[PDB]
């Protein structure tokens, strides 16, 4: 049986207090009738008002990106500030903090480490460049970035990971992998995992798709085998994040 | 005359609800009996609670970093979401994220210009380095990066705009600067003002001193004739950061 699905939205840089209200409370309002762990994950200003809103058990809050440690770090959020927060979700390592904010593989891996450390949840983040797909290198690509992941983890750690397999070309560009795509890439991660790390292990671990992700394509998406739930941009801004929730069955 | 002071407290990444709570309630317990601008610049995560319970009118506050515009920027916060927030006030390039998160000269200088752009009061940093001073280039390297800040406002928007004269090397160091080579750090950023501006802009012109600056040492060095206040780092998180804000007379 596949693990417990997640669906998370990925707000990223963007809502006004008034426009996020009115998404939690559709949210709250949704109907869920199978077991899914949703995920919100709003830029740092918002968490105080999406802890106090949202209140869908199914829910729960994460945050974006976070710096290990605090101290004089300027403009940066540590992870015993979220810890002290209430936040115990967060997603590390996304394409856009890789490509622009100087996150290299073992700078990733030493985030999520601290995370798992400090007791979050943690959404990793893996993926090609679309020159990579090209050349036909995306299973070396996405293991690599998984491998410096690993390193610094103990097995008894993957319990708190989850990942989410996200093509760089696929993200916000309306370029969907298709369901065949998707799935061998996520038997490729599993494999991997299986082998390096353990058949257990393996199986119990969430990888989330995201890439344009919608309310349309979601469904289709989630009946491969090895797809356990997604990790949503553009769309989890809209109404239709809804139905990537019911899709995730 | 000067113009009206400003004791700046950078929080930097640091502090819990109840660390902040007890040292925002000292605030709020303070006589302040002169005109002085105070700024609380917490992290992202912070501003919801200290919007909430720092009442003193005399206290505003601020974030310490942002990126100009909403979208796809996993991690990151915009100055429209700030301003949706109510909050107005900002710290822009900052020695950290100069050194640490890729923010050169004409980076900090395109976020100060949106932050004015968008109605924010700014405090922009400059700075330079310890080798820098001992080659004797302190002027040259200021002078440049604020001429790459001048360089995209217009003369009306200086209104808007605090220099935080930051040498990097004082910075966390405990290495203050001495009373005269702030004056005449400070001096030589307001001549090229005057020069390079406008006198007006100049003389109206806040050029806070940071790095290192204490309850014990700021008094001496707000007695000299170009220095408006402080942007205060490690002491702003103590209680002798009042002492400070009673310094600025």
């Amino acid at each position: 049986s596949k693990p417990q699905p997640i669906a998370a939205a990925n707000w990223k840089c963007n809502g006004s207090q008034q426009s996020l209200s009115e998404l939690i409370d559709l949210f709250n309002s949704t109907s869920i009738n199978h077991d899914v762990q949703c995920v919100v994950a709003s830029t740092f200003v918002h968490l105080a008002m999406t802890k106090e809103r949202l209140s869908h058990p199914k829910f729960v809050i994460a945050a974006q990106n976070a710096i290990a440690k605090s101290g004089a770090f300027t403009g940066e959020v540590s992870l015993p500030i979220l810890k002290d927060f209430g936040v115990n979700w967060i997603v590390l390592g996304h394409s856009e903090r890789r490509a622009y904010y100087g996150e290299t593989n073992e700078i990733v891996a030493d985030k999520v480490a601290a995370a798992v450390a400090s007791g979050f949840m943690v959404i990793a983040c893996i993926g090609e460049t679309l020159q990579e797909r090209e050349s036909g290198r995306t299973a070396v690509v996405v293991l690599t970035q998984i491998a410096a992941i690993a390193k610094k983890l103990k097995k008894a750690d993957w319990a708190k990971v989850v990942i989410a397999y996200e093509p760089v070309w696929a993200i916000g560009t309306g370029k969907v992998l298709t369901p065949q795509q998707a799935q061998e890439a996520h038997a490729l991660i599993r494999s991997w995992v299986s082998s390096k790390i353990g058949a257990d292990v393996a199986g119990e671990l969430r990888i989330l798709y995201g890439g344009s992700v919608n309310g349309k394509n979601a469904r289709t998406l989630y009946q491969q085998r090895d797809v356990n739930g997604f990790l949503v941009g553009g769309a989890s801004l809209k109404p239709e994040f809804v139905d990537i929730i019911k899709a995730t069955q």
